[PDB]
DNA sequence: CTGCTCGGCTCGAGTGTTCGATCGCGACTGAGGACGAACGCGCCCCCACCCCCTTTTATAGGCGCCCTT
């Protein structure tokens, strides 16, 4: 039940959809409206919700009441957030039945052991000068882009590329991500990035 | 009354989204033109049977050509 592509949602029972579509608050297309009415009318034996940590959000939580289900199972890997809305999950879905032990899984080999590291990059003198001088929040784009760390990520990626290690670079700022990706001629994914 | 503080508001940018536009193809059809296939008519070829060929003696009339007058 996805806007990008659909497979006759009313035709079959087992369905996979998204919080955004089910809890969509604005005008609904005709076909999506028919599908939504069918979903509301029918009763679901199981309601699986992945990444439950986002459920207590307004629109996402509205889906719980929008759809009817006997048991709504919740699955996730990071059940933590700052706002004290995680406690709301206990009643929104139910009590937390289990939490896997990451260290025990690492010992058992079910999960690859990770050598977690934090590379400290000294900020370049000029960049620090403007960063400290300006009280605005251009610092997000500034300290994210400094010669010491730009050289660092490039060098780290080169070292792992010659080591045949698969790299997944991450960056919150789409602007910085695009700049780094164009400078390193790499395939950045972000924002609109067509599904195809 | 003043000072400090708490978790209620708001923020732009980053995402997840979506309904609406533009651009695009494809698909289809009309008339006209063009080409191919099929059938009709005529032709040559092939296959049969039948006639005619010579040689003989008699005949009489007709016909033709050559020779003589």
């Amino acid at each position: 039940f996805t806007s990008d592509a659909k497979d006759k949602p009313i035709g079959c029972s087992v369905a996979i959809s998204t919080y955004s579509m089910l809890g969509h608050t604005t005008k609904r297309s005709w076909e999506a409206e028919r599908v939504m009415e069918w979903l509301k009318t029918q009763e679901w034996g199981l309601m699986i919700l992945d990444e439950v940590h986002t459920i207590p959000a307004k629109m996402f939580r509205r889906v719980l009441t929008i759809v009817q289900a006997h048991c709504k199972l919740g699955l996730t890997a990071t059940l933590v957030r700052e706002d004290d809305k995680i406690v709301d999950l206990n009643f929104l879905i139910g009590p937390k039945l289990y939490e896997a032990n990451w260290m025990e899984l690492q010992n058992n080999g079910y999960i690859a052991k990770v050598q977690c590291a934090e590379v400290w990059c000294p900020m370049s003198p000029e960049f620090y000068r403007e960063y400290v001088a300006i009280k605005t929040k251009k610092r997000i784009l500034l300290y994210t882009m400094n010669p010491n760390k730009f050289r660092a990520c490039q060098f780290l990626i080169k070292f792992h590329e010659r080591r045949n290690d698969k790299i997944i670079v991450f960056a919150d700022n789409v602007f910085a991500l695009k700049e780094y990706a164009i400078r390193l001629n790499k395939p950045y994914i972000y924002g609109p990035t067509s599904q195809g």
